[PDB]
C-alpha cells in the first residue's frame, strides 16, 4: 500500500510567521503519462468536515489565498502557509490517490504559538 507519512506531528508557529508541513510517499505518485503527482492537501478543522485544499501537489481549490502553497515531486511534498493566520489552525493531511488504496498521513496539528 502506498504509505503517507507527514513531519512533523505538531508545529506551533507565530501569527504571521511561515508554517512548513512535510508529506513522504513510500513509492513515486508522480504519473509518468501525465507528469502529475497524484497528491492533495487537506485543512482539517476542529468538529468540522475536512476541506480539501491543493491537488496535483500544487493546484489550490477555488478560493483559497496563495499564502497557502504545495510543491514536491515524486516521493517528497511540502505545504507551507506563509504567514499563518488565526483562521489557518487545524490539522493538516495529505493524501496520496495515485492507486488504490487511497491513503492519507497520520496529520499535522497546526497551531498559534
Ligand atoms: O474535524 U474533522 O474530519
Ligand atoms: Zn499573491
Amino acid at each position: 500500500d502506498i504509505v503517507m507519512t507527514q513531519s512533523p506531528d505538531s508545529l506551533a508557529v507565530s501569527l504571521g510567521e511561515r508554517a512548513t508541513i512535510n508529506c513522504k510517499s513510500s513509492q513515486s505518485v508522480l504519473y509518468s503519462s501525465n507528469s502529475k503527482n497524484y497528491l492533495a492537501w487537506y485543512q482539517d478543522k476542529p468538529g468540522q468536515p475536512p476541506k480539501l485544499l491543493i491537488y496535483w501537489a500544487s493546484t489550490r481549490e477555488s478560493g483559497v489565498p496563495d499564502r497557502f502553497s504545495g510543491s514536491g515531486s515524486g516521493t517528497d511534498f511540502t505545504l507551507t502557509i506563509s504567514s499563518l493566520q488565526a483562521e489557518d489552525v487545524a490539522v493538516y493531511y495529505c493524501q496520496q490517490y495515485y492507486s488504490t488504496p487511497y491513503s492519507f498521513g497520520q496529520g499535522t496539528k497546526l497551531e498559534i504559538k
